[PDB]
């Protein structure tokens, strides 16, 4: 038929790469180029309060451009004009862009630490920006490896909003190390470094004091205690009993059992000074260590 300018550009205009100075556009050719091929393309811009267009580029031969110059804080709209030897069709307008740095990702944090571990559980913990340097953080992403594992895995979906998480469904006696990431508005960050593994065990303590120390019966050089098993043994086995003697003219506790303790809630103290004053110390024994002593009611004359 007869032979006209192009069709306007088609398709909404897409903006991409916006920063305070810069910007990029991207359009699809106009469906009817009018009977003769598109030689270029008129790219120009407009800041929302003005009235005049202003070229950006007479001469493109793309189907994107890169805007500069661009002013921070200033809002724009950009049109895009398709040319063929008979003329300059209609513009494609965009929408209205503000040049606006973008916002970032936050920082990679620093490595998280595990507290308290169960066979199957730790708890782990970590810090905020040490300033709040405009991160925005909405939200942490805790990753773990297993020691005998390929890959790191997500403790969670989507975010913890706090600075800290009971890590469950851990395999006993199995090693584990954690990462975290924090994200906001813009993203996730790279992770942390890695915490340092941690075998997923109950842990054991010192034992308790021992309960209801007492004294049984008193002779002339002798005196018989008794007690029970201390009410917390630290999650460990009592193998034995330390007992210690002090005399109150003296002052200094000696020892009545070998290190290794004793097998016995009961004990028969012997070879004591007759007529002399003491007191009594019981301790017990754990894998861990020796606990917290109990001490026996009252100073005990050795008597008849």
């Amino acid at each position: 038929g007869a032979m006209d300018r192009p069709g306007p550009p088609e398709g909404p205009v897409v903006i991409s790469g916006v920063t305070a100075e810069k910007c990029t556009l991207a359009w699809k050719p106009p469906l009817q180029d009018g009977g003769s091929d598109i030689i270029n393309y008129i790219v120009e811009r407009r800041e929302t309060s003005r009235l005049v267009w202003t070229v950006v580029d007479a001469n493109v031969q793309t189907l994107s451009c890169k805007v500069t110059k661009l002013l921070e804080g200033n809002e724009y709209t950009f049109r895009i004009m398709a040319v063929n030897k008979y003329g300059v069709g209609e513009p494609l307008e965009s929408e209205p862009v503000v040049a606006k740095n973008p916002f970032v990702v936050p920082d990679a944090p620093k490595a998280p630490e595990v507290t308290t571990v169960t066979k199957d559980s730790m708890i782990v913990v970590w810090e905020r920006p040490a300033s709040d340097g405009g991160s925005e953080i909405l939200g942490y992403v805790l990753e773990k490896r297993d020691k005998e594992g390929i890959r790191w895995t997500r403790c969670h979906k989507r975010l913890i909003g706090e600075l800290r998480l009971r890590v469950t469904g851990l395999i006993e006696n199995h090693d584990y190390e954690f990462r975290v990431s924090a994200e906001n508005a813009a993203g996730l960050s790279e992770p942390s470094p890695p915490s340092a593994y941690q075998k997923a065990c109950d842990p054991i303590y010192k034992p308790g004091p021992p309960n209801n120390p007492k004294v049984i019966d008193i002779t002339r050089s002798s005196v018989f205690l008794s007690w029970s098993k201390p009410i917390y043994d630290g999650g460990c086995e009592i193998q034995g009993y330390i007992v210690e003697k002090c005399d109150v003219s003296v002052g200094e506790w000696t020892m009545c059992t070998p290190p290794t303790g004793i097998n016995k809630t009961n004990i028969e103290v012997e070879k004591l000074l007759e007529k002399h004053e003491y007191n009594f110390r019981i301790c017990a024994i754990n894998k861990a260590g020796v606990g917290e002593h109990a001490d026996v009611p009252g100073p005990i004359i050795v008597e008849e």
